[PDB]
């Protein structure tokens, strides 16, 4: 008191600490809204809401498609989305959250790692279990069992994956060598997505509204496994990454506004956003992971790292809830996309 | 091919994530959690170990059970499942302060144990608010403007005058006390005194005390309450506060518990050998850990349930859950999906 | 090219990034040199080692004691250097460290949390065991192991302890009943670091050499238990906090300068160090620990957070390495106590 | 009293660090880190099955092993451990640049993944170095200075555009002789030209292509390469990169090797079920991930080895090791302790 500074009184629009009052009884709205001024990370939560929720009404405002330069069906709107994630969740049943974003449009660009394709279509052929993280491999490997974190998926799952590939593997082959298609990841998933032709995959969805999937490092997963095995059958596929490339990078180049929301990792390091002149760099982005930044990681990194790379914007308010996606990303879904769907 | 290299495979629950489909039907997307994966199934696993604690506490005493139950000398007569509910400091500057003090104002829990800060933090917020800030906020800048970080939260230094303030006469009181009505002071009664003193329903510990649910801090000088005490000293010499009595008031609520669950929020458990010696039920039947800890560096706060096994402090038999994630996201939710839902049950 | 901005000459003294080149062989000095332009928690730990050296020149230059208020035998120095750990670094080896700094009068006061006191005796009477971490509960219970981490420490260790300290405690009790004694944590770890009588004892050392430690928590650990099951047999021990906060307070207060270093978590979040008007707050600060700030926990806050508590000073240059300390204290040791050991 | 509640206890190592008191004996203060507990004794651990893995890739090959062992089409002679050494591309951009250099140079590793970035930070610093900054720098005013952030590491946008220009011409090249000598370019292809072109001693790449030690990066779109093939396919179009190739190229190192051991740096193993199909060895025998990544939301990066033992791509029977530390501290001393100790058998 005699040693301490006397405090200059706080900005108007200072917000005070309040937790939601279970008095009132369980209103669960509520409860979420009551996040934002409960501190830590139910506080970046609300801010999470916020972005998003400008990302939605920035997107949904009406409007030169460059089309000639996209290659794209999929006509601009007032701002690109980028959904990004890793393939652990879509092992997870976060699967079924992604599902219903881009069943219903609320997303421009897919972008995952590998693994991240083939656990959706498998997925339509069999089921991941429940299990715990705790599981001794030894154990596992004797029941023929798969885990990814505290799931477990049985290697029959790929078997049948496997029976399920071969064909459309001799299909995409025949129609490279006689018919001219130059195959690419992202022309891969859309065939694959085609192909398993059922309403609780997330590629046929995407697929069927035009929404491009990119993967360069498809090849790292199951799906390399049986590209591999395919090729001693059926030799001379080839997945070419530069057309890919070109076909994001004019996505990204010719965005009106570019939005991202990036799951379980970080953002790519590159300097692409600058090239689009007419806004470069994202106005909004949300990363949902656990990563730290200590060790330099590109998962871990906030997003602030990126705006000196030009990938976000200065003046823009990017959040990173700092928590597991599995339990934040279907909150921040019924508060922003899943009130706005009557839009889309 | 696979099927060449790979072995066959020999109650179990599918991954399923809530359908949007459905609309947002909030408690069903709740539910979805346990069936979703990483965290949000240790989410699921919780809401059940909360929901088996609450219905033992909420078991009569059989005839025997009360006998062996009624050997505590306390005032709160004992119940069918004694809960500890344990959280850091920090948690009390956020606004899982208001979750706290509704389960203290409804008895829905017995004892509860904090860290240095998580008093004096309940019971200056009776008297000025914390503000909403951001992690990244530089010392230097916030030193010029009187303002104190915590995490992303903000307290001014008026805020700790007023405190001092509040918080003089008070222990002009206890040591009057001490010194002519032969009190003996532990943190456990100052806490109690402090409660009944801000005379405020938005205080945990005006709860704690109304209720008669004890408060364990042994390491309560180590915040801000030390300081005033510290320069209180100086004109008012003498008072002395006892750790040894608040171990035997807290040992004793241990031992002669009928049956005990933990929720320990923020960090983790104490290790030490007391819950063996709990004659009717040695170790903890039930028990959930919320916090962000890795126990990679041994760290108490990092250590998994089933460390505390090996110690005795929870039962092997019993199925204690972590979930690893920010207390200020996972409470709420926690307690909606259980406390909230049995409120009548209490009152 | 055409889209990235010009770049700012850098500072002169900026610093290239360039690690240890092992084609000049094995020299483990110069390995630990080149952390410091090695990068990330590297370039932190070379951070640390200027850091802590500078603590150590200031503690050594040449020199009002104010004995009075500190009622201290241990005079004042040019900077007096707090030492915190957390429990599990004294089950760990870095017991030895510790006591290495300890017994050479390196620091000058010592503060811990439950069981950082207790595990230093035990280990004078019987040894801690290496283990691993996924070790189950279960089977440990069954063979009467408890588990620390990956360490593991056999029940009878306890009951040792046990039978070493009952006599200890009847004599403490009787010297409060009949000879006036006021005890306290701080005063009841010196008498067992006297009675313990072994050279490899952190808390023989720090008696011995006048080094107070300071542990208000102490009746969290196993000596809870002991005190407990003690006062069955030999009631009336009374341990006062009040008296230990003032002794460390005043040497809070009086220190002509102050250095603080903190292993495994963080600092307590008060405003004493406003009350040393000589120079208020430490001029030194650093923390090798794990923790993460984004729960808001004291431990996995950063130093520049107790800059606006006071308790480190705006000038100062604190530093976090970002690590497990029992791999990088005895490197930092190595390079800081261990090469001024003449000067003590 | 605790001998009346607590079980009494049934090559065991004794908790001990290293004495001071000694000086400063750099060998042994390492050695004492075996026996320091926590992540200090997983460090002992990891240089212990480093230097088997080593002793292992050192031993001759036998004739039936030869014979199996030589059934790739590659330049490298196969040898008795196939040692895959993994990196994020953060690592590149740090000091360990170094001590991954000083391995490949001296042929101590077989196959080199890494990540986006991985390839292009270590040609950009034969151009141009990189400076230490902080994690805290301000995106605002890096961007206002035109210098970029890599954790607490800074690159000047100068270096991309002095890497533009000396890769151009090369891209020039790789075009031509695709469309004029047939070549099928591959990632790894591309990046073994561009380690020849860079022609330079401290290059990661300039060595793993000289002793034909194949790199694998499909992601490389991902960064600045990515930036830069997609500005020259404007006037130069028409480059394929073909993943399949690569892909049959890796797998056949994998899968024709006598036996294998991974060294992962920064991050975690690709979930796949490839190393099942190794007729002679199927798994790996050695691994040894340094990351501080935690498993808990799921993630490959912070799964432990044993995940990895469930798709067999580690044998049940071998001893794999994580240590839970930020790799630019712990690498260059693992190397020490391991390949460093050995480096005339490599020579
Ligand atoms: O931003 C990305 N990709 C790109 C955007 C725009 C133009 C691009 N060109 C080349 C790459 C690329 C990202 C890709 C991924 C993948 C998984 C996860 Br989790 C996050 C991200 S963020
Ligand atoms: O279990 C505890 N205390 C005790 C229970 C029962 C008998 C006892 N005797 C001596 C201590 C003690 C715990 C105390 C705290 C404090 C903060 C946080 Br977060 C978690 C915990 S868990
Ligand atoms: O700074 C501390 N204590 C104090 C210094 C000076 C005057 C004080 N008054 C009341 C407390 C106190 C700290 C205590 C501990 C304990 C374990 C670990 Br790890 C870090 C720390 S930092
Ligand atoms: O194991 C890997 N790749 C493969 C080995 C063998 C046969 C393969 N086939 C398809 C992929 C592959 C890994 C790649 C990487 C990349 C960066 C980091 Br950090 C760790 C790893 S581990």
């Amino acid at each position: 008191a005699a040693v301490l500074k006397h405090s200059s009184t706080l900005p108007p629009e200072s917000t005070q600490v309040r937790g939601y009052d279970f008095n009132r009884g369980v209103n669960y709205r509520a409860l979420l809204e009551a996040f934002g001024t409960t501190g830590f990370q139910a506080t970046n939560f609300g801010r999470a809401v916020q972005q998003v929720n400008a990302m939605i009404e920035k997107k949904l405002e009406p409007l030169d498609q460059h089309a000639d330069l996209t290659q794209s069906r999929r006509p601009l709107t007032s701002c690109t989305i980028f959904l990004g994630y890793t393939s652990n969740l879509i092992s997870s049943g976060i699967r079924e959250t992604i599902r219903y974003l881009v069943q219903h449009n609320m997303v421009d660009v897919l972008v995952t790692t590998a693994g991240g394709v083939e656990e959706d279509l498998i997925k339509c052929l069999a089921p991941t279990y429940l299990g715990e993280f705790s599981l001794r491999g030894k154990e596992l490997r004797e029941n023929g069992i798969n885990r990814i974190g505290n799931l477990l998926v049985p290697n029959e799952n790929y078997c049948k994956f496997e029976d399920w590939l071969m064909p459309i593997l001799d299909q995409m082959v025949m129609e490279q060598n006689t018919e001219g298609v130059k195959w690419t990841p992202s022309k891969m998933i859309a065939r694959l997505g085609k192909e398993i032709n059922n309403p609780e995959s997330v590629y046929y969805w995407a697929q069927k509204n035009h929404i491009p999937v990119f993967s360069p490092a498809l090849t790292d997963g199951s799906l390399g496994d049986m590209i591999f095995f395919h090729s001693y059958k059926n030799p001379g596929l080839v997945l070419d990454i530069v057309e890919d490339l070109r076909l994001i990078n004019t996505q990204a180049i010719f965005a009106k506004c570019t939005g991202m929301i990036i799951l379980g990792g970080g953002v790519v390091k590159h300097h692409i956003a600058n090239a689009n002149l007419m806004r470069n760099g994202a106005d909004y982005a949300v990363y949902i992971n656990t990563a730290q930044e200590f060790d330099g990681s590109d998962s871990g990194a906030r997003p602030d790292e990126a705006v000196s790379w030009g990938k976000i914007r200065v003046d823009a308010q990017p959040v990173k809830v700092y928590a597991d996606a599995s339990l934040v990303f279907p909150l921040l879904v019924a508060e922003t996309f899943a009130q706005k769907m009557d839009a889309f």
